């Protein structure tokens, strides 16, 4: 599961970047 | 080695995502 | 290969985080 874990962590990071970019957008 | 290093890269990124989400939240 | 793909995904993420930190900095001013 070492490679599996890494791919799931990378997947998760895209949802966190999305969350953040929407909050930045709102401020502008 | 090169494979191992990916876990430290991920660690770094998760810490900075946390920081950023908290900083944005705090502002709003 | 698997390493190649992952290095590009990490690059991509650091570029987006960089952009965000600069944009956040600008806002706090």
């Amino acid at each position: 599961g070492e490679l599996a874990a890494i791919k799931q962590e990378l997947a998760a990071i895209k949802k966190e970047l999305a969350a953040i970019k929407y909050e930045l957008a709102a401020i502008k």
